[PDB]
């Protein structure tokens, strides 16, 4: 699993709510709790 501010990449998921996220001159993206992830509350 991965914390927060985490960059994503390959396969690896982050810590619900936390979901792969996408910045901007960063396609790295970083696990960030999405408002979708309340669907899927941790």
């Amino acid at each position: 699993c991965a914390k927060k501010r985490n960059w994503c990449g390959k396969t690896e998921d982050c810590c619900c709510p936390m979901k792969c996220v996408y910045a901007w001159y960063n396609e790295q993206g970083s696990c960030q709790s999405t408002i979708s992830a309340l669907w899927k509350k941790c």
